């Protein structure tokens, strides 16, 4: 298991599934 990565993974997996993926239409495929 990770610690420094498993603790920040939230931010590393939030700016992607809530920005470029949040759109789900425009930013989705672009």
């Amino acid at each position: 298991k990770k610690r420094y990565v498993a603790m920040v993974i939230w931010l590393y997996s939030a700016f992607r599934g809530v920005q470029l993926t949040y759109e789900h239409t425009m930013l989705q495929k672009k």
